[PDB]
Protein backbone atom coordinates (compact mmCIF):
# COMPACT_ATOMS: atom_id res chain seq x y z
CA UNK A 1 0.00 0.00 0.00
CA UNK A 2 3.43 2.33 0.52
CA UNK A 3 4.25 2.89 -3.32
CA UNK A 4 7.30 4.77 -4.24
CA UNK A 5 5.62 7.74 -4.71
CA UNK A 6 3.17 8.68 -2.23
CA UNK A 7 0.84 11.93 -1.16
CA UNK A 8 -0.01 13.23 2.01
CA UNK A 9 -2.97 15.81 3.10
CA UNK A 10 -2.89 17.23 6.46
CA UNK A 11 -5.00 19.03 8.94
CA UNK A 12 -3.64 20.56 11.54
CA UNK A 13 -5.37 23.02 14.46
CA UNK A 14 -4.06 24.74 17.46
CA UNK A 15 -3.21 27.56 19.84
CA UNK A 16 0.17 29.13 20.84
CA UNK A 17 -0.11 31.45 23.54
CA UNK A 18 -3.90 31.73 23.19
CA UNK A 19 -3.55 32.13 19.31
CA UNK A 20 -6.22 30.01 17.48
CA UNK A 21 -5.10 28.74 13.96
CA UNK A 22 -5.83 25.86 11.86
CA UNK A 23 -3.43 25.00 8.80
CA UNK A 24 -4.45 22.87 5.77
CA UNK A 25 -1.68 21.21 3.49
CA UNK A 26 -0.92 18.99 0.85
CA UNK A 27 2.11 17.24 -0.09
CA UNK A 28 4.42 14.34 -1.63
CA UNK A 29 7.53 12.13 -1.72
CA UNK A 30 9.28 9.23 -1.96
CA UNK A 31 8.60 6.86 1.58
CA UNK A 32 11.55 4.49 0.68
CA UNK A 33 14.37 7.63 -0.03
CA UNK A 34 13.60 9.61 3.22
CA UNK A 35 12.45 12.79 1.04
CA UNK A 36 9.56 14.78 1.11
CA UNK A 37 7.61 18.37 0.46
CA UNK A 38 4.56 19.63 1.18
CA UNK A 39 2.71 23.17 0.48
CA UNK A 40 1.13 24.47 3.80
CA UNK A 41 -2.21 27.52 3.93
CA UNK A 42 -2.96 29.21 7.30
CA UNK A 43 -6.81 28.63 6.40
CA UNK A 44 -8.05 30.06 9.69
CA UNK A 45 -6.18 32.56 12.43
CA UNK A 46 -3.42 33.88 9.89
CA UNK A 47 -1.42 35.77 9.96
CA UNK A 48 0.87 33.72 13.01
CA UNK A 49 1.59 35.74 15.30
CA UNK A 50 4.22 33.88 16.23
CA UNK A 51 7.75 31.71 14.50
CA UNK A 52 5.92 29.06 12.07
CA UNK A 53 9.48 27.33 13.13
CA UNK A 54 7.97 25.73 16.30
CA UNK A 55 4.98 24.04 13.65
CA UNK A 56 6.95 23.16 10.63
CA UNK A 57 8.14 19.43 12.53
CA UNK A 58 4.83 18.87 13.56
CA UNK A 59 3.65 18.97 10.36
CA UNK A 60 5.52 12.58 8.97
CA UNK A 61 7.76 9.77 9.57
CA UNK A 62 6.53 6.98 7.09
CA UNK A 63 9.23 9.00 4.87
CA UNK A 64 11.95 7.88 6.54
CA UNK A 65 14.88 5.67 4.31
CA UNK A 66 15.52 2.62 6.62
CA UNK A 67 18.59 0.03 6.07
CA UNK A 68 16.69 -3.84 5.50
CA UNK A 69 17.85 -4.86 8.76
CA UNK A 70 15.71 -2.11 11.06
CA UNK A 71 12.63 -2.93 10.81
CA UNK A 72 10.32 0.30 9.54
CA UNK A 73 7.82 0.07 12.47
CA UNK A 74 6.05 3.38 11.24
CA UNK A 75 5.68 1.91 6.98
CA UNK A 76 4.29 -1.72 8.67
CA UNK A 77 1.77 0.19 10.30
CA UNK A 78 0.07 1.01 7.33
CA UNK A 79 -2.75 0.84 5.91
CA UNK A 80 -4.28 1.87 9.55
CA UNK A 81 -1.46 3.68 10.34
CA UNK A 82 0.13 5.10 13.82
CA UNK A 83 -0.79 7.82 16.10
CA UNK A 84 1.87 9.92 17.59
CA UNK A 85 2.60 12.02 21.04
CA UNK A 86 4.87 14.98 21.74
CA UNK A 87 6.63 17.24 23.84
CA UNK A 88 9.17 19.93 23.41
CA UNK A 89 10.56 22.13 26.11
CA UNK A 90 12.10 25.09 25.05
CA UNK A 91 15.08 26.88 27.25
CA UNK A 92 13.43 29.73 28.22
CA UNK A 93 10.07 27.76 29.36
CA UNK A 94 7.86 27.95 26.11
CA UNK A 95 6.38 24.16 25.92
CA UNK A 96 4.81 22.53 22.89
CA UNK A 97 2.83 19.40 22.65
CA UNK A 98 1.05 17.77 20.02
CA UNK A 99 -0.84 14.28 19.36
CA UNK A 100 -1.53 13.05 15.86
CA UNK A 101 -3.02 10.81 13.71
CA UNK A 102 -1.32 9.21 10.37
CA UNK A 103 -3.46 6.74 8.26
CA UNK A 104 -4.17 5.80 4.50
CA UNK A 105 -6.97 6.60 3.07
CA UNK A 106 -7.72 6.72 -0.99
CA UNK A 107 -4.20 5.91 -1.56
CA UNK A 108 -2.58 8.89 0.45
CA UNK A 109 -1.49 9.27 3.93
CA UNK A 110 -3.96 11.58 6.30
CA UNK A 111 -2.71 13.80 8.69
CA UNK A 112 -4.89 15.06 11.67
CA UNK A 113 -3.10 17.45 14.32
CA UNK A 114 -3.40 19.30 17.27
CA UNK A 115 -0.68 21.46 18.33
CA UNK A 116 -1.05 23.69 21.86
CA UNK A 117 1.56 25.67 22.35
CA UNK A 118 2.24 27.48 25.97
CA UNK A 119 4.23 30.03 28.35
CA UNK A 120 6.22 31.70 25.43
CA UNK A 121 7.70 34.99 26.92
CA UNK A 122 6.03 37.89 25.01
CA UNK A 123 9.89 38.60 24.40
CA UNK A 124 10.69 35.99 23.45
CA UNK A 125 12.06 34.50 19.80
CA UNK A 126 8.90 32.63 19.26
CA UNK A 127 6.56 35.27 19.72
CA UNK A 128 8.65 38.41 18.20
CA UNK A 129 9.69 35.93 15.15
CA UNK A 130 13.18 36.27 15.51
CA UNK A 131 14.18 32.64 14.14
CA UNK A 132 15.74 30.78 11.47
CA UNK A 133 15.09 27.51 11.06
CA UNK A 134 16.18 24.43 12.05
CA UNK A 135 20.04 23.19 12.37
CA UNK A 136 20.21 18.88 11.19
CA UNK A 137 18.55 16.76 14.27
CA UNK A 138 19.34 13.44 14.96
CA UNK A 139 16.44 11.60 16.83
CA UNK A 140 17.40 8.24 19.58
CA UNK A 141 15.19 6.18 18.73
CA UNK A 142 14.18 3.22 21.10
CA UNK A 143 11.33 0.69 21.94
CA UNK A 144 9.88 0.83 24.84
CA UNK A 145 6.90 -0.37 26.86
CA UNK A 146 5.27 -1.65 23.62
CA UNK A 147 5.89 1.65 21.72
CA UNK A 148 8.62 3.06 19.46
CA UNK A 149 9.83 6.30 21.44
CA UNK A 150 12.36 9.01 20.23
CA UNK A 151 14.21 11.68 22.00
CA UNK A 152 16.68 14.33 20.37
CA UNK A 153 17.66 18.34 21.40
CA UNK A 154 16.61 20.44 18.39
CA UNK A 155 18.75 23.68 18.09
CA UNK A 156 16.61 26.67 16.62
CA UNK A 157 18.86 29.10 15.02
CA UNK A 158 18.42 32.71 15.85
CA UNK A 159 18.35 35.89 13.67
CA UNK A 160 20.68 37.94 16.01
CA UNK A 161 23.01 35.09 15.44
CA UNK A 162 22.75 32.30 18.14
CA UNK A 163 21.01 28.86 19.14
CA UNK A 164 17.20 28.75 20.98
CA UNK A 165 17.13 25.43 22.10
CA UNK A 166 14.39 22.51 23.13
CA UNK A 167 14.57 18.86 24.29
CA UNK A 168 12.20 16.63 22.74
CA UNK A 169 10.14 13.50 23.93
CA UNK A 170 7.99 11.63 20.88
CA UNK A 171 6.34 8.32 21.47
CA UNK A 172 5.32 6.89 18.21
CA UNK A 173 2.01 3.96 18.07
CA UNK A 174 1.47 1.76 15.48
CA UNK A 175 -2.65 0.95 15.48
CA UNK A 176 -1.81 -2.66 15.10
CA UNK A 177 1.39 -4.43 16.96
CA UNK A 178 3.50 -4.64 13.59
CA UNK A 179 7.22 -5.43 14.65
CA UNK A 180 9.28 -3.15 16.96
CA UNK A 181 12.71 -2.20 15.85
CA UNK A 182 15.71 -2.43 18.32
CA UNK A 183 17.32 1.07 19.44
CA UNK A 184 18.72 3.11 16.19
CA UNK A 185 18.97 6.62 15.04
CA UNK A 186 17.31 8.83 12.57
CA UNK A 187 18.72 11.85 11.15
CA UNK A 188 16.66 15.00 9.77
CA UNK A 189 17.16 18.03 7.95
CA UNK A 190 14.12 20.62 7.40
CA UNK A 191 14.39 22.98 5.81
CA UNK A 192 11.82 26.03 4.62
CA UNK A 193 11.87 26.44 0.79
CA UNK A 194 8.84 28.93 0.08
CA UNK A 195 7.06 31.38 2.35
CA UNK A 196 4.89 34.66 1.95
CA UNK A 197 5.64 37.78 3.99
CA UNK A 198 3.03 36.75 6.47
CA UNK A 199 3.94 33.17 6.59
CA UNK A 200 0.56 32.02 5.77
CA UNK A 201 1.56 30.01 2.62
CA UNK A 202 4.53 28.03 3.36
CA UNK A 203 6.50 25.24 1.31
CA UNK A 204 8.70 22.73 3.15
CA UNK A 205 11.38 20.13 2.52
CA UNK A 206 12.62 17.48 5.03
CA UNK A 207 14.80 14.46 4.49
CA UNK A 208 15.46 11.96 7.32
CA UNK A 209 17.24 8.55 6.96
CA UNK A 210 17.79 5.82 9.76
CA UNK A 211 21.17 4.07 10.68
CA UNK A 212 22.80 1.92 13.39
CA UNK A 213 24.07 3.38 16.28
CL1 LIG B 1 -9.24 3.44 0.11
Amino acid sequence: VIKEFMRFKEHMEGSVNGHEFEIEGEGEGRPYEGTQTARLKVTKGGPLPFAWDILSPQISKAYVKHPADIPDYLKLSFPEGFKWERVMNFEDGGVVTVTQDSSLQDGEFIYKVKVRGTNFPSDGPVMQKKTMGWEASSERMYPEDGALKGEMKMRLRLKDGGHYDAEVKTTYMAKKPVQLPGAYKADYKLDITSHNEDYTIVEQYERCEGRHS
